[PDB]
């Protein structure tokens, strides 16, 4: 129901550690392979979330699925195409020719996807991807578990409109029904519906199409349907032009909430590239309103996470390939290492806001100077040093 | 609190089987009968809900109640006459004669119900119900313990204003209190207020009114008030007219929503009524955003329903006087049976979606072609079929 | 996550008793005290809440805290000033002289006892008492609350501090003070001295001379906006009264019909104020719980709940905090000193119904309805619809 | 554009007279006919409306349309079906047999006598009278609504019909037949069919042989939501009334709480009965214009308006409008016959502020200020006050 | 005030005509000029907008301005850079070195042909041309919008500038300078170089060797709010959202997309057609059209209020086209194709159709139509059925 709770520290939340998590087990297809992180650890059950890479080959199609959550999907290498379905739209995307007669065809848009894309879906809308390049198309989705939308218990369904096997709720949902009943459904003969239940065929849930995908779509110009139907789905965080925040020398924030893709105000998260550069820190801060997960995809650093004990709860390098969680009210810092660091973080709320300890926006400015001379025993000209020394917001230059 | 959960890889909705479910326990009163399904079935449980089916004979007068949680109502059977109070509202049914004498009285308004009316309730409202007529009036009461109105825990209470007993969180709220307490707030004397608390009452929880219920209704015409104090509380979904999908030969869907109920949008509930001529079926799906409770209200059918499992989740029949519950995204087919089918259903949420795989509307002519050809291993003739051999939305001919 | 539970058919809020509360636990800082409601107490676990009277004494500074759960603060004695920081909003109240009174620094806020101060969660908070009277603050953490994403434990992270299963924390403490020093510009042993250790004064810190701020003197953009949001209103003055009886008292409600920033925190609240042997009439809560603290005088209060025996009937008095969940029917009166309450509920517009006086949902059913419900006679049932003519607050004439 | 005023204090709405008003202008069509309200009327000039009388013969059908201000249409009297399109929704009103009633369409709607209709600016409707009795058809367009960004005149835009200043024209006429046919796909008399070249039926034609759809037998995604949105309520039941004082009558209100396109719209209505002698509270409308029909009885109305003298005291009777401006008080007592009156209020959730009764402004203020103002005794103001016992509808013989 | 109306059956939208239109008036700067469209022409007035071309040159700045419209602005051509303030935000592109590389400012946006930027009334923006070609703003400001509550006139009110019926000004030149120099603190001859009164470049000037500005580089509500998207682009055909193959693309831009949108009651959107394909014909069901020609040309025919045909005839590059709401238009590309970009007066604008799969003529029951139109029962299914197409029309 509505009502629920993680399978499980006085509460769940209430983490001694926390430490950068790897994939812990890898599902292969045919066109490629899907790697989830544990979802019983105590981290993702606090952050209410399932992570998962999906790793899709060149002609690589991931087969169409719905799931409970929703989710933000960041494109982490390669380029392809994106399709997602929602009920009772018209099919816009329209070919009459011929009368390669497959390119006769009419379905709804298709989105095409690039590395840095961050791409946001309900809860239940069925979705699909291929790979158009030569690189493997890289995908971190991030399903929110405890968001709204998931009206059935703290676990990820995914729900396969065909695919067959090449403790995971993951099926291909025809394969459950009475194919002759399916059939008279459907108009067509049981024979048909015995292929989309996939019986004698075993290539997982990412197919090979050997020819490349035949599809509708634009080509070079060398009602309901204009509104409702054609909501914006994703943004690219990856150009430094499309930095919020800039701080020379030191880097770059990109955010992405409902103030810039409205339909992420429904779903109820956000989300932000941040790009350091060598040495470079993102200022010591604590979400106020949302648990931050974050995929570093370039580089190194140290995070430094503080929580409700006086030892630290995490004190350590991340890498590549790492993915970390930060609850809520959890303070952090984060420091590149000699190579930059770049990571991508989704948080549990739209208009998801971090609360600042050092810079212009810090909540030390914001105090009377006296309530800090008086608590932390400092003179005067200790404690405005403590509010004016760094004069950035939020990213901070090595260099000062 | 606002956070809470029921009593029950492994989860709470993570159902391998559901079934049609009958009522599990009848309380008898003197003018009618509560049927009450069992609150600890996994299938309630995973939705949320309880359900009860209460049998208001003639002349039967259920005694004035609220809950912890909003509910729709079904009229499945009968006619009569609903009150729900709205606090802070002024009484605007209003009648100064005479001077039999108990005409002379102000109350709210009343509604006047019947077979296929959808009534929405808040929590916390005090309701009651009479029946005026020869037939009984079966009402069939869908609470929705998940929602967000409740914040107590996930389980009914059932608080009447009178009634008495001869584990249900069901009372008489005055029986705990001191009479010379509630008296001397009241300006009554502590024996009306021993009426009141019913210690000695034998007739439960429908009482009879021998020579018929007296009220102020109106007669025949042949500020906030006007506003907040007149949401209306009911559709009627009855009428083959009142269809939002028709297809002729198959039958009717009437859909219940806050785009045709304004309070439906406070509540996060909706409502459907299906009607399946012989043999007719509506196109296989899932729900989006909700799960459904449905009753069969006549006739009969095959449900299949799938879930996480290859195995299926359920494949038999409904029959008339069956509940039975389909999880969210849970996917289900329906066709109606020789005699047809009427099914009543309930969603948990405002404006609830569903996905077709089959028809006009299907997520199969969405996704290209060519997606399929390679999905399933189709022809492009197959796949072809496949998104277009039904022309219906929804409700598909059986010829 | 945000699908949380408490610790806690066998609900966690089928409660077959209720009792009047003092608070269980006591911690003792240099300027004054903390006294914390047992949270595991059924009541308070059903409620949703977190209880704390602090007692902040003369000079006395709490060091500033975030948490994570939205509260409402009741001044239930005494004056002061409160501090409360919204993040990205400028610095607006500014001394440029001498060139510490040389200062910029947010908007502070001057309290007084029957101020309700709303503050949501993650937002770091402060107070300081000017008074030579005790200030004491009632606060109401409301830990079920939807901004509460962690699970259902309060959080008190203190920027400074130190000790003179709770989650209480100087947030300084577990981080390293080279790494929190080079970001932010000063020296490692500045940062230990944010870290307290070696200082042992506790969560309020005496300020011998008095708290120099900026503040504005006698006068004898989105700064302008979304950054000077009203975070309190006073329910103290009879004249604030939504409700009057004379003989009888007041109801002096507070919602986001008042207070705007009620409506995002989903709370309300109310002070009553009962001359001695008045009532509020018999009702119950229809959407929120509540939690009632009393702050003058005394009274009886009768709970009613899901089954024929009483929830609780007997005293309320000073300084007890009582909770009556949602539906639960119950009815006050006040003893001969008369009786005041300030009580916190959870939800925005929350809302009762009458079963006494014009309000009542008596009057709003037929009256025939009772009259075969009750087995009343006619005159009976129009005495109970009619023989008071208050709404809410009972003449005890 | 958006910022538009009428053609033509002494500001649009100082009125020193209102009277109730009779249709000004006919319109004759084969199968029926349209009575207009002179829209340079004073008082229709303030209220920012359009009203229009349709009379449609037994087998008559209103050729499609759509204007540029919302409209709430009352069903005075008959029965009958209509049409509204919203386009990008799909047709869910489907046969497919025989292998015209195969076809494909939207959801008709079944509309009777007390119906209120309320649909948007730009949205294509049509209706047809299957029944004996002509169907009658009181459709009050509200001009200055947000959704009318052209100017402060009513556009009659027709999809067919011809001729049996007004701005009403089929729309396929001035368009080129060869470009329309071009874009259409059919030969370019079908195009001209279109167009009505030498058809002069007017707006409403007649079906010769009965019209042929697709509805609903008996039963002896966003096509769930959106574009099922409901258009109507029914008003006529003394049963779904709101306020109820028996010997006085009812009111019956409509507005967003009950319906909700009308949010949207920002409009209301309600339906008054009054029993012979009865009266409606003297009142005021606190954020709306009232345009009221009678359609049965007669009674009197009284206006004060911002002059000592009255702005109409007089009677009203079957088949007049009347317009009450925001703000002006006014009064109604029902005549022998009793009296029957619906009513279009210019706000999403209008309401009005009484004088007497119950929920007066009288009994809201303090009894010494009325004792000081109007210089009356401690019993006279109590008599004020308390007088009168009912909410809204007064009882002849309280 | 917010009660307003245009300067001057008879209404100010009782168009007998529209016709495609030019600009009126040129105004030459040093480094660019601007070109007006005739705000006194009944079809602005109708519409209730001002149209501007503004063409700026290599290495030219557009002096920053605010206006009492919101606008949107159409990158026909060129890129650069466009800056836009929010008061009471802070400034988040920083440089700290050297100790005009050391500045701090909110950001700047890098704009490209096919953006669609949104601006409110009241926010000061401003544009720099980094490129060799021509960085060319249409811009359209909405003045019937609730924004505006002065009345139906633009204003331009510029932080600098001087000359090289307009209300178009440098806003310190009627101040006092030696207040407005107490008042900010600096001596009153920076004040009379605000003030601008012996400069002679216009209100676009020329960067000698380029703007020296903070921006990225070799790779609280600050977040939130202060960070509000100002533009999408429409150029890609892959952004499109209706595609017919050989006919093209309709790319739609509304508060779906853009958020900020929702506030400024505007849409846009942007059409390309392949020679000789046609939209529907159709109406604007809920605001007003205002179409300017990129690329190419066709036939636009608008039908009104009379038998008389309000418009038929060709429009054409670098003209402007107004359709009143609830008018009935038909479009068809000449041979090389047709480009439009298209600004709507509502949120969420929506459009009727009368032909293809979306259209009115098949959500109406076949027989109304045979009874209105006499037509056989065989001719009202080919009305119905005859296009499959949504929208954009194949040409074959
Ligand atoms: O109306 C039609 O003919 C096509 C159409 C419009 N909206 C739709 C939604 C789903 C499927 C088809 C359609
Ligand atoms: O812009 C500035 O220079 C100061 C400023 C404006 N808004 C602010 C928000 C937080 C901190 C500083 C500022």
């Amino acid at each position: 129901s509505r009502q629920s709770s993680p399978q499980s520290g006085i509460g769940e939340c209430d983490l001694q550690r926390v430490n950068p998590l790897e994939p812990a087990h890898r599902i292969q297809h045919e066109a490629g392979y899907s790697e989830i992180w544990d979802p019983t650890s105590r981290e993702l059950q606090c952050a209410g979330i399932d992570a998962t890479r999906h790793v899709i080959e060149n002609r690589g199609l991931f087969v169409p699925s719905y799931n409970n959550a929703p989710m933000l999907i960041i494109v982490v290498q390669g380029h392809g195409i994106l399709g997602a379905v929602f009920p009772g739209c018209p099919e816009t995307f329209q070919s009459f020719h011929p009368t390669d007669q497959t390119f006769r065809d009419q379905h709804q848009k298709v989105h095409f996807i690039r590395q840095g894309d961050v791409i946001a879906l309900p809860a239940g809308i069925v979705h699909w991807a291929y790979n158009e390049a030569t690189e493997k198309l890289v995908l971190l989705v991030i399903h929110d578990l405890s968001n709204r939308e998931n009206q059935l218990d703290q676990n990820l369904r995914r729900y396969f409109l065909g695919g067959n096997q090449k403790n995971l709720l993951w099926n291909n949902v025809f394969q459950p029904l009475d194919p002759q009943f399916l059939g008279r459904a459907s108009g067509v003969n049981s024979e048909i519906i015995k292929k989309l239940q996939s019986e004698n065929d075993f290539r997982g849930y990412m197919v090979r199409v050997r020819d490349g995908l035949r599809l509708v779509r634009p080509s070079s110009e060398e009602g309901y349907e204009e509104t409702l139907c054609t909501v914006r789905i994703k943004e690219n965080l990856l150009n430094p032009e499309r930095a919020d925040i800039y701080t020379s020398r030191g880097g770059t924030v990109s955010t992405l909430n409902s103030y810039n893709l409205p339909i992420l105000r429904k779903l109820q998260l956000s989300a932000n590239r941040e790009y350091l550069y060598p040495n470079a820190m993102i200022v010591p801060e604590w979400n106020n309103n949302a648990h931050s997960i974050s995929y570093v995809t370039r580089g190194s650093g140290r995070l430094q996470v503080g929580g409700s004990s006086k030892s630290t709860v995490y004190d350590g390098d991340v890498r590549q390939g790492q993915l970390f969680i930060i609850p809520q009210n959890y303070v952090y810092l984060k420091q590149a290492g000699p190579q930059g660091l770049e990571l991508y973080t989704v948080k549990t709320n739209d208009r998801a806001k971090a609360t600042a300890l050092v810079g212009r926006t810090s909540v030390i400015r914001a105090v009377p100077l006296d309530v800090w001379i008086n608590v932390f025993q400092l003179t005067q000209d200790e404690a405005r040093s403590l509010k004016y020394n760094r004069e950035e917001i939020t990213v901070l230059d090595p260099e000062l």
